[PDB]
C-alpha cells in the first residue's frame, strides 16, 4: 500500500471535516505520499521515544492520536528538532486522526459508551465531543468495569452518592476542564474521563457531580487498541503500537 | 475586638497586594463596611461552598483564602454563586483572598516550600517572583523522603533522568506544572516539585529529561498556608481555625 | 387573586417578549434568583434595578421583581459597595430578579410598538436592522406630533430644530437611548423627526448639521410609556398584586 | 504681522501638545502653508457647520476649535464633511484644534472652573490632569448660585444626599458624566459639577450618594474658553472672535 | 452629438457594467469625493490613480468627473494636510467628483482580468481565486509565444523568473495590477506554471524559484492600463460624452 | 578547531541580538549541539532551497543568513519547508541568522552604505536604528555614479525633483521602499536609496517630491555582507564562503 492510500482508508473512518474547529489533523510530517509503505506505527503521542521507537522498528508511516504541533513554531531546536530529524532523515510519514477520531461513529468516544454499554447514547457536546446514556447498574459495577478494562486506581470524586440507572457521561481525553465540568454536571450524575485537576475537583464536589478520572492516557488507549484491530483486521499490511 | 481593616492591615503588611502578578483577583472578594469588629478568622484554601457552609456553621466573621472567589467575572447570579453569596451576605461574613501576592511574598507559600527543602542560594524560578530555585544539598533518595514526610506520602514522580547529588531543585506551590512551565524550568532545574500534573505535561517533562514530581496543588499550598495560619495565631489575638486543612 | 410560582410568571413573560428578540449581548433574563418553584404574592415592577428601587421592593414586600434594565451590563468578579447593598437585599429576602431588555423594545406590543402605536404611524417598520425602534409617516403637523408627545411622554422635551418640518413628516421613535452620535446619522437618512431620549451635546450638533430634527423626550419616560401598557397587561391577565416602583 | 506656525506656537506653548491625553486628535485639522500670514483669527467650541460657514463669512483666516473636526477617520468625501473641507479648503482657511491639552494645563478649562469656585487646595481629579477637585469654602446654596451667575442659569441638580459647607467639590469641563467617571468621582468628591447627564449616570450618581450638577457640556468648557480668547486678546496684536459663544 | 450628462447616469452605466458588490471585502469603491450627483457632467476622465499629477491635469482640461480604478485613499485618515489638502482642495473647489471602481473593475465580465485572459486567448478559463480575482486556463503555445504577446501588448522589457523549463500548452495565470505577494506565489504554484502580473519583490522572486513557478512580472501599471483603455474605448462607444485618459 | 557557539558569540559581539526590532525573528534557525565543531561556514543573503542545497554540496556545517528561514510560523511540515529542514537537518548544518540586528550595528549593512557614501554627520533614519542619513557632499550624477560603480549598475531613479548639491541622502539597505516608509523619509531627505519599488511607492514619491533610487534588495544588502563576510575572514581561522553572492 500507498501512504495516500492508508491516509484514505483512516479518513474513511474518521472524516477530517469531523474534528473541531482548529485541530491541527492530517498531515504532520511528510512530502511524497506515493511511496509504498513498509510498516505502520500507532502511537497515542508522536513523543521524542515513540519516534526513536519508530525508526528503531523499521515504521515508515506513523500514525498518532495526538497532533505533533498544537501551536506553530519558527525555529527548529531543541526536542523538536530531534523529532523533525528522525523523521526527515528516514522519510517517515507522521499523520494524526485526533478529534475526528473521537467524535467518528466507533471512534475511541463510541468505544467507552460501547465499553459501559451506554442505554440510548447521545453526542455530550454538540460538537460530537463525548456520550452520554444510561449505565443500567450500580456505581460498583460502574466502578469495577473502569478498574478492569481501563485503569487500577481511579480518582474518584464522590460528590453525591449514586443511585442505580445513573446518566453517565464519557470523554476519552482530557475533558475535566472546569467550564466541561459545569456543562456535564447539567447533564449526567457521573462523569468519566481524564486529568482532573485541583480547581476541577472543588467545582465538582460544588455541583454534585461524580468524576472518574480514569487518567488521559487510558480513556484514550482503549479505544486506540480497538482502532489497531480494525487496521489490522482490513489492511494487508505491519502493524505495530508504539505507546501502546 | 479588632476591626476587619485592621486585619487587612496585617495580612497586606506580609503580603502586598503590589506582589500580586498582572491580573490576579486578590483583596477583598464580597463585604461592605471594613470598620466591623472581628472575633473569628477562619482560614481556607478554597472559597468553595463546603468551607462556606463550614464557615457559618463554626461563626465565622472574616474568611480568609488563598483562591480568590471567581477568577472569570459574572453579570448573573444563580446556582452555586447564589447560594455562596447567600451565606456569606445574610451573615455579613467578609471574604478576602491573597493568591498569587501570597505565593510571592517573604516566608509565603514558595519561601516555605525552599525553607523545607533548605535550598542553598534559592532565588526566585520566574520573573515575576512566583516559585524558587536553588540547590539541594543532598540525594535525590533525601530530597523524597523530606517530600513523603512533610508534603505528600505519594507524590507522582516522572523521573525523566538520573539524578546526581547536590542537584538544582525548582518549587512552586499550587499549579506550576503547565506545558509552558515545563520547558521554561527544564532549562533551571533538575527536580521540579509541583502540583496538578496532566498527560501532555507528563510526556513533554520525559522528553526534555526534566524530573517533576506532583505532590498536589493542595498539599504543596497548604505546607505554606499551615505557617501563615501559625503566623497569624501568634501575632494577632483572635480566634483563629483553619476549614479544608 | 391567587398565589403564582416564580416560573410561571417567566414563562408568562417570555411568551409576550421572547428571549431570542434580545439583541446580541443583551444580559436578559435571570438576573438573581435561584429556586424558580418560589411562590410569588406580589410582583414589583421597575425600570431601572437601582438600589432605591431594590430597598422599596423589600418594604412593599415584593416577591418577584420585574426590571427593564438589567442589574449589571458589564460582568464584575469583587462584590463590594453598592452591589453588596443591593444582592444582600435580595438574597435576604430571597427576592427574583428578572429582567426583560431589548426584547421587551422589540416584540409585538412593546415598547417601541407603544410609541409607534401612540402616533398612530402609517406603515410603521422597524428602523433599525437588528428589530429596534419603529419609523413611518406621522399623518399630521409637527405641532400635532409635540402635543402628543406633551400630553402622554414628557410635558417639556428638548427640540432640535434642525429644519422646518411639513405635515406627514416621517417620524422615527426609540424607547430609551436612541440618540448616540452614530444613531443620528443613521436616522438622518431614514427620517425627518426622531423622538427618543438622552440627547448630549455632540449629538444636538450633529443633528443640526444633517437636518434632523431631534426630541429629546428623555430616556426614562420614553420607556416608562410602554412600561406602564406592560405592567397594565401583566394585571389584566395575572391573578397577582402588581405595583410599580420607580413610575 | 503674524503667521499661521507663530499664532500656533503661542498656543502650543500655553497648551503643549503632549498634555493631551492618548489618542485626542489634537493640532492641525485643516491646513498645508503654516506660513500664511493671519489677520483674523476665530475661536469656536466646535468646527460645526455653522460655525464654518459663519468664520468664512467674517473673513476668518485661522479657525481655532476645541474640540476636533473628526474622531473616527474616514476614507471618502461626501455630505456634511465635504461641505465642511470646501470651505476651509476653498478659502485657505487652517483650522487647528486644543482639545484636551487646554482641558489640562496650567490656566485651561478646568484651571478655569477651579478659579470661578476659589477651591482650596486644588489637585487633578485623574491622573492624566482631567478636572479639578479641591474644597469649596462655602455653602451649597452659594456654589449653586455661582453656578447659575456664571455658567448655566438651570442646571440640572442631581441631589443625591445632603451637601454640608466646606464640602469636596470636583469639576471637569465638557462631558465629564459618564457611568465610569460618577463611580470614580464619588470616591473623591461630595458634588460633581460638568455635562452631559444622561439617564443611568444619575441613577447611579443617586446611588452612591454623589451629588451631580449637570451645567452642560456646552456651557461648562466655553466659560474657559471666554478666558482663553481674552488671554490671546491680551497677548497677539490680531482681530480675534468667537463664534459659537 | 456630444452631449453632457448627470453623473449619476454616468455612475449607473458604470455599475452596471461593474457591480459594487464584485468588489472584494474592504475594497473602498465607489464615490471617493463628491456631494451633488445631478452634477451636469461634460468631460469624463480617466485614470488609473488618483495621483496629484492626474488631478491637476483633470483641472486643466476641464474634467468635471473623474474615473480612477485605484480608490483616493486605502487607510482612512482624520487630518488634511499635505498632498491630501492639495488634491482635496483642487477637487473641492473645482466640484470635480471623484469616483472608483477598482476590484469590481478587476472581476467583472470583461473586466481588467478578462480582458488579459481574452489577449492570450486562453482556453477554457476560470477565475483564479474565489472572491473572483484573476483567471487561469491553458495558453494554447509556446512559452515563447507568449512571451512575444507580453512584450508586443503589454510590456516591452518584462522581467522574466525562469523557475524551470515551461513546455507547450501550459497553465497560465494572469492577474491584473499586484499580485505577485508572497502569498499568492505560494497559491499560484499549485495552480499553474506560469503567473503573470505586475510588483515584483526579492523575497516573491525567491519564492517562486523555490516553488518551480515561472512569474513574469509585466508592471502594476501596464497590467492594469492594457485593460483600462478597453474599458475608455467601452465608454467611448456607449456615452456621447467626451471622454479622456490622464495617466495613459 | 572552533565551535559553533564561538563563532555565535563572534556575530553577536559584532551584531547584538537586542538590536534586533521587535518581532524580528533572528538568531538559532536550525540547529541543536551548538558545542559541535565547524570545519566550514558559509554566508548567504536568502536561506533558499538553492542556497541549502549548495551548502549541503560544498560541504557547509554552518550556514549564517541574513534572512531568517520562517518569519511566520507553521505547525506541519510539508513541500518546500520540509526539503529544506531534511537537507540541513540530515546534514546536521546549523542555520543562523542575523537580520535587522546586522542592519542596524556599528559597521552593518546600513553603515556599510553611510561610509561607501562618505555621509556627512551621519543619523539613524528611523528611532529604532534602521536606515542613514546625512548629507551627501557632490552633486546628484557623482551620487549616480558611485551607486552605479559599487552597488547596482543601472538603478531605477525615480526623479521626482531636480537634486541640488550637497543633499540629504537616506540610505536603507534592502526592502525600505513601503509606502509609508516614503511618507516618512520625505520629511527627512532629498533622496532615497533603497529597494524593491513598487507601483503605489512610485506613485506617493513622485507626489512628495522625493528621489527615490532602487538599487534593489539584493545589491543593497550584498553591498554591506560582503563587508562582514571580510571581517569575518580577517578575525577568524576559519573557511569561509559566500552562496548567493
Ligand atoms: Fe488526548
Ligand atoms: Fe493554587
Ligand atoms: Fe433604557
Ligand atoms: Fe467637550
Ligand atoms: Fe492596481
Ligand atoms: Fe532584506
Amino acid at each position: 500500500m500507498k501512504a495516500k492510500e492508508i491516509i484514505e482508508f483512516i479518513e474513511t473512518f474518521a472524516p477530517k471535516d469531523l474534528a473541531i474547529e482548529g485541530d491541527n489533523i492530517g498531515l504532520q510530517v511528510g512530502d511524497n505520499l506515493d511511496k509504498e509503505i513498509k510498516k505502520l506505527g500507532i502511537a497515542l503521542d508522536p513523543s521524542l521515544s515513540v519516534i526513536k521507537k519508530a525508526e528503531k522498528e523499521g515504521v515508515d508511516f506513523l500514525f498518532t492520536h495526538h497532533p505533533l504541533l498544537k501551536d506553530p513554531i519558527r525555529n527548529f531546536t531543541g526536542v523538536i528538532y530531534k523529532k523533525l530529524k528522525i523523521l526527515m532523515e528516514n522519510d517517515i510519514i507522521l499523520y494524526s486522526a485526533h478529534t475526528n477520531l473521537d467524535i467518528c461513529k466507533n471512534g475511541l468516544n463510541d468505544a467507552l459508551a460501547e465499553l459501559y454499554n451506554l442505554e440510548n447514547p447521545k453526542p455530550l457536546y454538540d460538537n460530537g465531543l463525548g456520550r452520554v446514556g444510561i449505565f443500567k447498574g450500580s456505581f460498583e459495577e460502574f466502578l469495577e468495569i473502569t478498574k478492569k478494562y481501563i485503569h487500577k486506581n481511579p480518582i474518584v470524586v464522590k460528590s453525591k452518592e449514586v443511585d442505580d440507572n445513573f446518566k453517565l457521561a464519557v470523554l476519552s481525553g482530557y475533558g475535566l476542564s472546569q467550564s466541561s465540568i459545569k456543562y456535564v454536571a447539567e447533564k449526567a450524575d457521573v462523569y468519566l474521563s481524564g486529568d482532573l485537576t485541583h480547581h476541577s475537583k472543588i467545582l465538582a464536589e460544588e455541583l454534585g457531580l461524580v468524576v472518574v478520572d480514569a487518567t488521559h492516557y487510558s480513556t484514550e488507549v482503549f479505544g486506540l487498541k480497538k482502532f489497531k484491530e480494525f487496521l489490522s483486521s482490513n489492511l494487508d499490511l505491519e502493524i505495530i503500537s508504539l505507546d501502546f
